[PDB]
């Protein structure tokens, strides 16, 4: 009926960081997932059922 | 019938970070998952059943 | 019926970082997926089921 | 009935930054898939129903 | 009835940068995908079901 | 005067002035080497009286400003500065 | 003078000078070296009688700001300085 | 003078100047070198009667910002200086 | 003159001045390196008279603010000094 | 004068100069070497005036701020000095 929202965060991602110095850093991979990186996954769904909102370095071979 | 919402955060990931200094790293898989950089995430789901907020890093072989 | 939304935000990512120096990396991947950059993914999805926001790194191979 | 919508953000992405410095960086892959980059990826959807906003650092080969 | 709009943003990526100084960089893929470079997607449907918003860097052989 | 105003209706959204900062804002370097900045003097009731007799007199403010000064035996900054070598 | 005002309305809205950084801002360096920054003087009931014979007089405040300042025997900064010398 | 207001209103949402630092802001390095900063001086009942004979007179507030000074035998800031060296 | 005000209303949202800092805010280094920072002074019933033959007189605050001085036999900073040496 | 309100209403939600510190905020290094704050000085109903003759004079406080000085037989910081040394 009478509604006021300010400011309001829903399914919000912030202030991600990632610092590195004087790293060094060797990946040999052979038929698999390797993640270093900054993933940020922020999500909302409205009716919306089975949402997934992050997959991140998986190796999935079902049947 | 009256509702105020001021600054209110409902699935909110803030204020991640990392800091590596002088690190060495050596990774070697096959057929695996490594995951070395962390990731956020935020979910938020309104009628959304059987819903999944982070899946990071593993290996599923389901039959 | 009245509703005032102000500086609202669904699904938003924002403030993501990464800082290297003096760094140094190899990868040497055969038939994988490495990742190391910055991947920064917000979803908002309104009568949307089984929506996925990010999917990085995999490696799928299902029958 | 009465909407006023002020500075409203819905999958939004802003602020994302990547500084490297004094970095070296091979990679030698085959068959596979790197990224090393920044992905910034935003995206609202009304009535779209399984929708996916990223897929990066993808392999697959499904039968 | 009534909806007045100001300063809205849906589907809307701003402010991506990244900084490289006294960077080399050296890249052999075969048949692979290497991505490098920044990629800043926004994506704003309307009843549309199954959209993707960014595929960026992979390889994919279906059967 | 900046007014920004909306009276009288069923709606209403008003905007002073307003200052966003959105998308990439790169600067190299912002230096500033030899600056003097902000200086300010209040006197009231005034009044001046100056006799002189072969000399220097200044009313004022004195502000000087210098990035780089070269030379062996120079002056860069004087304010009442009496010099009687011999040589 | 910043107003926003938003009245007899059924919703009002209203933002007045209001500052957003959102996005990225980066600066390579932001040194600054050798500044001089707000000075201020304030005097109430003043009056001024200055008698001079022969010498330097300055009424005021003084801001020296410099960088760099080379060479043997060299003087940068100097307020009120009285200089006899035998060479 | 910043203002922002919503009266006789069903729903009113005021915002005064305010402040946002979302995002990504990278500085480098922020040095301060040599840097004066924040000199206030206030005087009540002041009456000034200055007599000089061959001097040097300063009156107010100094205030001397460096970064880099080199030289053999040199003078870097002085104030109420007198330099009589036989040579 | 920061005000904001929501009156008559059935909801009312009143923010005033208010920072927010929810982002990544980096910054290298933040050094500051021979810096004089807020010098006050308050004088009440100071009637001066300043009588000089021959000297130097300064009449107020003195700050100074350096990184690196060089040199053998350099004075850096000098308030109310005399020298007289032989040679 | 930050104030905020909301009166007359039948939910009402006032905020004054209120900060938030979320997210990532880094700082490599945040040194200070040399550096003088916050000096201050009161004076109410004091007696002085000055006569000099062939001397150094000054009035009011000093405040030195050096990172370095390097040298041999050189004065960083001097107040007061009198150097008279026959060579």
């Amino acid at each position: 009926v009478l509604y006021v929202g300010s400011k309001t965060k829903e399914g919000v991602v912030h202030g991600v960081a990632t610092v590195a110095e004087k790293t060094k850093e060797q990946v040999t991979n052979v038929g698999g997932a390797v993640v270093t990186g900054v993933t940020a996954v922020a999500q909302k769904t409205v009716e919306g059922a089975g949402s997934i909102a992050a997959a991140t370095g998986f190796v999935k071979k079902d049947q």
